[PDB]
């Protein structure tokens, strides 16, 4: 072992230094050499001193970092030759390296960290490696993430790490819908969508450890910004390998043939394969030529110019396979002419991305695309739906296709029914929930995620290429670690920065925002969605996002200088900018519906949301001139009040204002619900109460509001000794004291099982009669978990089973539901795994069963709450299993009819982030059973909700919150 | 004849009469004395110094006034036995009077006028008579309305005027929903509803020539508040006929119970006539013996089970009734006044049914008089058959200008209007009901001009009812010159006219507690800006005469006209602005948040005016304007809303939305959504004009481009520049040049915005059509639209004796234009028989069927079938009667509420027509039938929506 590999300040300085740190290789690739100059930089940034390359052995320092390709670098072999290494363990395998301390390596050289890959990408994979043990970030360069200040390191003098193949063979990102936001960046910070530019973009790629890149291609052509070809030539020096989106064949991007098009040219002016048949095809030649002899992918297919279908209203389903046919046999003779003539040496993606999808398959008429002897090598590029919920998914059949299977994931869209392009609004749970499944049916060679501008996407993209990186960590196998992942992403950026109590603060926020952002993304948020009174949603999702406005401020304000821009640039602008959007509408809610009953305090409500609006307009231009305008541009994308699915039309809240009535009138309304009364004998002037039909709850209110300027005396008594409230006389005005909240006690103690009181509130003008029924039964000769109405109706987190069973597999692994925590829109979520099984009744499927007690035997409504999954298959259909005590089980579709993706029940669940479905069951007296057996793959059980036939709950966007089981 | 009897201020002098004017006798009726003091206090007004009465012979002026009642003066028997007059000519007749100027009447007295009533009333009106051609308004102590000064007074020396008797027997009003105006009013100007408090009712009742009276009775009592029996002996003196309401049987207000029930009490505790027969029936008693010799008329009646045991318990209750009046009122009953109220409820008892008889023609109501009554809100209900009007008794009508119930009260200021009152209540008179008509007038005042003209019209009916149709604007300006002749010149009285009329009009179509935002359309037809334009010409005469009115004259000019114009007409477009800023502001323009200050100036203006109202003259109206009546959301005032203000925050990009001017159309240009939107003006070839708007919704400059792709097309500009802070909207005018136009063309205008392009399409038809006749209605915009009147031909039919059925023209009626009605209105008429006609000539683009669509007043069936007919005929095929009512229509059901509330009744009915040239008749069939609007469309196409309905097309000879 001898000592420690040892790197210190003295180790750098000119006075103290015995020689250079790195070695330097004529043999060595030029990319691995700029990768390698890099972390030299990052060394400078730990240490403080400028570390110092040397192509002279002799020149090297006592402790030396030796790097290298193997194949590419005499001294690699030579320390393998003396087995101070062991090149054997890397030798052949893709995208791997060797970090390994040795002894003695060389003359003059002590101790040497070896950092060896199997190829180009491994050794780069591995110099970052050494950058992510000196403590330097990912994001050090694209966020400003300063790496903590270091006097010395160690590694063990036996040290010795060998990586994995990436789990996924290609892994990266599409740079998308990037204007305003990324071209006025780009513009203003570096001239434009040049080699400049995406050197940044390239090594933010490689420290995720990805290796695929789709470019900017709205107003930009990278074959040709470079200035010319210097943006691919720079691609191909790194390793970084090129592809092209789903309507980008043959190595052209979008805008290529916009130029070279014409009446007189050889490509034609039509972008038709039928009528243009040889100028699009020496197009695709021209365009295999020009960039085919570096690393990429070869995009296949034809779709429309500008994300459109290739063909009209009027196209057939034969057609469009027809064509397709057609086009890819030519692609792939071109490829074979002027590529490589062994095609299955050439990398190349077919993109099922939206109506293509229907042209693979195809239909009981229409023998369809799928098995062509075409696509026999090609990568089969599934996409989801453009708002990140999966659509079919390779069958068993499917999974035998040698060339593998893709998928295109959305963090960013510019489509319907809403764009969402501004900020993050993606959640790690959903993310994981969904692209592990992807793994299960066997999507393996491909993932790549579209991430508009880039910009605040850095903690879910860190996290798509960290478990396409290394899927056995994070994936399937690690349910419920996707806060474990936060909690690490933390440390990375701000280890040194925050104290523990203030990390966990960072942990709040990021995972706060996410959640919330997610349950309605920004442009789709707007007045209404969540109801202004019923079930508090609204008050509880305000405090929740003051808690965490609250917090976002204590560590702006704690931040050191040093570290403020990326504190904001990753925590706070996302935090504070969803949520002061999400704050904004939900108070406008509040006060359009005091204004409809002419109440005072909508007053106050309206200029609260003329602050919000002031707010979300700081923060941005805030944003664009931190760091000298590193982030100059990228929250330029208008964002708010969106009517259709972009931004033309869009529209700010409107705010309400009331003028006083005459009379000093009060309102009495009972809080958490729509009932209200100003206690006139002619209309409704008695109200009920409800919330101590729960056994176990002890506090209720209500309120009395102002709409008049005057001062107006209330009197509250009660007709009961058990019922009593926090005031019995007081007095509002209309100016300083505008309402009043009335907290209502119930004595518990020696009260019956059910009792009756009413509370008898006086007002100037009338008297409003408050009922307030009691149970005070807690049910405890029913078992835990037992869910009891006693409100007319149950709401249960799906979480909340009484029991579940398991099957088993012959490998001895088991078939059974799982909590997903966090999931979702409320509590969390029960899903199947493993998740790519059709489950049967009775045979294999899990179930999960819900115990629950009816006042009175009939027909109840079942209604489930999902995550909207589509069918993994091309038949459409999604169904579960349900049995009531012990009926038969019943296998329900939990689709709508003719439910398809971009249809009009697709669209309503996208932007709602749920599906609901009912089933009539017939439930007994008292005591019932509910199973729920697993059957498709893809269903994710948030709430369950029973109600008799025909009644009528308060409306909600999250539904009627939890009732009371036993044992809560 | 000889010398002119005259009258003059050195008459009436200390220092140079001859005499005393009037002369007294002892055995006048008491009632008849106080009259005369008023008329004496009147004749002070009018020439300054106070005349004097005289019972010596030897002390009268040489010009002298002598009245008196037959048979209570012996110098009416002196004059007629000399021959100087004729009683004969008034002798038993009811409410007449003689005014006749006689020469050398007694010794000393040169000329005298002479008033002889036949009856205390009919003197009574024989004295104000005098006030009248003194030029004295009724309203002269009731709204404080001064007469013009005269020197002198003259009538020739031989005139003579004979009134005739009332056409209506029971002539006066209701004053009810008396809090909170009404009973803060009497507490602070009176100390409560008291004799000195009614002594003005009495005085303004006399002076419109009303004898009946219906008192305050929500709390008050007027039989015990008097103090005591001082209201009624009151009443007695002046013979103010004193009645009750339809719950207050044999003379007992609905409050006295409440006072005198009880466990122990000798009328029992329970308003029940089967359970406390004995103590009811002694609580009619004992009411009948308190007040049933002074003159009233007594309301008999009482207000589960059977149809055969209710008729039998009503006739109990109605024979126990005659029994008690005859043993302690009159053992002749067919002397005693008494009136049965027929409301709903009790018209199941009065026909009966197919197996049970009804008290219809019962002895119990032989020579009662059966009241009608509306449906609470103007529009009649049923109304006698031929057979009925036989009935002995005859028939009464209750008539609201006021109403505190569903579906929305309206209470606060007067909301009739004149023409429909006349429609109405001609119809009455024309169904043979004549015996008694009473309106609930509420609180009285403002009501002033409507109760005015239904009391002239009861009086006098032959002067102002059926045969004088379209003569309520002259009654208006005739009501004008009473109150303002000498305060006004002709052009301030026709401003006066404007207003009245105006006011009236407008508020009818929506009364003020049930007008709220989105009644009228914010953009559709122009309704909305086009009222506004009118409230604001309005509103501008309000104030100019308020600037203008002499000072002894203001208070009369504040209360009469300025107050209910402008506290109607400034709520009116509070409300309308409120739904322009609604508008506005959902589409985030800036202008939204001028009009929401400007919603709110109104509402600051309603409280300022009634305050002012409260303290003009003292107090004299304090109280008046107290009803709460802004934005019922209930039939009564609780929760009521004021506007919600909304406010713009603007967006920030330099964006302008471009809006097609009277339609909901509109762009902001984007290539993604609509950016193309018709102009449809110029469809109608007599029109020279249309507009659209261009608009900020950012606070940033914003820069158009206008130009258009036709020579003949053009726009009032070509670049502009708005910047959301000082330059928020512009109007761009457009003009088609029609000169050598092909008959079709189409041109387009394009607007150019910070953000994209707004591409507005001009379609033009330039045919005259000169090849049809004139009145032919072309369908070039997708529908027709007819006002009633526009009828190209009509057809009367005539009867036996000479007389023609036929339809009529009432001039402003209705919601917009006017309406047509069948005259004579009780017909029953059958088509092919005698029905009258009127034809529509119009022409559609393309055969197939079309929906005909009516608007009519929302009036109920005169008979108990619930139905109403009118016959169509389109293009002389079979004439189809069809049922205009909707299925089981019934007054208080769901449809009857909201066609009261909107003021109109809308039925469709599907037609096949031609293409081209086709011809639709309408024929009279039902009663109450009253066409304002027709509507016709291809079947299933859907118009923009409006409170008013779409305004009228294009016809030749526009
Ligand atoms: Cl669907
Ligand atoms: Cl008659
Ligand atoms: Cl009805």
């Amino acid at each position: 072992q001898g000592m420690d590999f040892t790197l210190n300040q003295e180790m750098l300085m000119t006075d103290t230094k015995s020689g250079a740190l790195f070695y330097q290789e004529e043999e060595a690739l030029s990319g691995v050499r700029k990768i390698a100059n890099k972390v030299m930089h990052d060394v400078e940034l730990v240490f403080g001193y400028q570390p110092e390359a040397t192509k002279d052995r002799d020149m090297l320092s006592r402790h030396a970092v030796l790097y290298g390709t193997v194949g590419h670098s005499p001294l690699l072999d030579e320390l393998n030759a003396a087995a101070l290494i062991d090149l054997t363990e890397i030798a052949g395998k893709r995208e791997v390296f060797l970090f390994q301390v040795v002894d003695q390596p060389i003359q003059g050289v002590e101790k040497a960290l070896v950092i060896a890959g199997s190829d180009k990408r491994g050794t780069i994979y591995g110099l970052f490696h050494l950058s992510e043990k000196l403590g330097v970030s990912p994001l050090v360069d694209w966020s400003g993430v300063l790496p903590a200040r270091k006097e010395s390191f160690s590694l063990k003098g036996d040290y010795k790490y060998v990586s994995k193949e990436p789990s996924v063979k290609y892994r990266g990102f599409f740079i998308n819908d990037e204007w305003p936001a990324f071209g006025n960046w780009s513009a203003k910070n570096f001239g434009g969508f040049n080699a400049e530019m995406y050197d940044h973009v390239f090594e933010l790629l490689l420290r995720l450890k990805g290796n695929y890149l789709w470019p900017a291609m709205w107003s930009a052509r990278f074959n040709d910004d470079g200035p010319g070809l210097a943006n691919v030539e720079l691609a191909d020096e790194y390793g970084v390998i090129m592809g092209a989106s789903h309507h980008e064949p043959c190595l052209r991007y979008g805008e290529e043939y916009k130029y070279l098009r014409g009446p007189d040219s050889i490509y034609g002016d039509a972008w038709n394969f039928i009528t243009n048949r040889e100028g699009i095809t020496k197009f695709w030649e021209d365009g295999l030529k020009r960039t085919g002899h570096f690393e990429n992918i070869i995009t296949i297919g034809m779709r429309g110019e500008a994300d459109t279908k290739i063909m009209g209203e009027d196209a057939t389903l034969e057609d469009n396979i027809n064509l397709l046919r057609d086009v890819i046999q030519t692609q792939n003779k071109l490829i074979k002419e002027h590529v490589n003539p062994n095609l299955k040496e050439v990398p190349r993606m077919l993109a099922l991305y939206k109506e293509v999808e229907p042209f693979f398959y195809g239909d009981e008429n229409t023998p369809g695309l799928i098995n062509s002897e075409e696509l026999e090598d090609v990568i089969l590029m599934l996409c989801d739906d453009n708002h990140g919920n999966l659509r079919t998914l390779p069958t068993e059949d499917m999974r035998k296709h040698s060339g593998g299977y893709g998928m295109y994931y959305h963090f960013d869209y510019h489509g319907g029914p809403v764009s969402y392009e501004w900020i993050n609004s993606s959640y790690l749970p959903k993310i994981w929930e969904q692209m592990t499944m992807a793994y299960d049916f066997g999507v393996r060679d491909l993932w790549i995620v579209n991430v508009g501008d880039i910009a605040t996407q850095e903690l879910p993209l860190s996290f798509f290429l960290d478990l396409a990186y290394d899927f056995d960590k994070w994936g399937t196998n690690a349910i419920n670690k996707t806060d474990d992942y936060t909690k690490q992403w933390i440390e990375q950026q701000f280890a040194g920065v925050f104290n523990l109590e203030q990390k966990d603060k960072v942990f709040e926020l990021l995972n706060g925002y996410t959640k919330i952002a997610h349950n309605r993304r920004p442009e789709a948020m707007n007045v209404d969605v969540y109801h202004p009174v019923n079930y508090h949603e609204t008050d509880q999702l305000l405090d929740r996002i003051d808690h965490l406005l609250g917090l976002a401020e204590e560590l702006y304000q704690e931040v050191d200088q040093q570290h403020f821009t990326a504190y904001f640039a990753l925590v706070y602008y996302p935090t504070v900018g969803n949520l002061n959007l999400q704050k904004m509408w939900l108070l406008n809610g509040k006060n359009k519906y005091a204004a409809q009953l002419n109440l005072i305090e909508a007053n106050k409500l309206a200029e609260q949301v003329k602050a919000c609006l002031k707010r979300d307009q700081e923060i941005v231009d805030e944003y664009h001139t931190i760091a000298d305008g590193k982030f100059y541009g990228m929250g330029l994308s208008e964002h708010i009040g969106f009517v259709h699915w972009n931004e033309d039309e869009n529209k700010n809240p409107v705010l309400s204002y009331v003028l006083p009535v005459n009379k000093p009138r009060l309102l009495v309304s009972i809080d958490g619900t729509e009932l209200r009364s100003e206690g006139s004998p002619w209309h409704v002037n008695t109200l009920p109460l409800v919330d101590f039909l729960e056994p176990d709850v002890n506090q209720a209110s209500f309120t009395i509001s102002s709409v008049s300027e005057k001062k107006a005396e209330y009197h509250i008594s009660t007709d009961q000794d058990w019922l009593s409230c926090s005031a019995a006389n007081g007095v509002l005005d209309g100016k300083n004291k505008l309402s009043e909240t009335i907290h209502v006690f119930v004595d518990r103690d020696g009260l019956a099982d059910q009792a009756e009181g009413r509370i008898t509130v006086k007002t100037p003008v009338g008297k409003v009669t408050i009922v307030v029924p009691v149970v005070n039964n807690d049910f405890t000769n029913y078992p835990d978990m037992t869910f009891v109405d006693t409100k007319g109706y149950i709401s249960i987190e799906a979480e909340h089973f009484a029991t579940q069973k398991a099957t088993e597999n012959l490998d001895g692994t088991l078939n059974r539901f799982e909590v997903l925590d966090g999931y979702g829109k409320t509590l969390s979520a029960i899903k199947a795994f493993p998740t790519d099984t059709h489950y049967q009744v009775g045979k294999d499927a899990p179930f999960v069963e819900y115990h629950f007690v009816t006042q009175e035997a009939g027909v109840y409504e079942l209604e489930f709450y999902l995550q909207p999954s589509n069918p993994v298959t091309r038949e459409g259909t999604m169904y579960a299993g349900i049995q009531v005590n012990e009926n038969d089980v019943d296998v329900i579709n939990v689709l709508p009819d003719g439910y398809h993706v971009d249809g009009p029940h697709w669209g309503i669940d996208v932007i709602n982030n749920i599906r609901t479905t009912k089933t009539k069951i017939t439930c007994e007296q008292g005591l019932n059973k509910l199973r729920i057996y697993a059957v498709s793959p893809g269903f994710a059980l948030e709430k369950i909700v029973i109600y008799p036939d025909g009644k009528k709950l308060a409306n909600s966007y999250l539904g009627p919150n939890e009732t009371y089981y036993v044992g809560r």
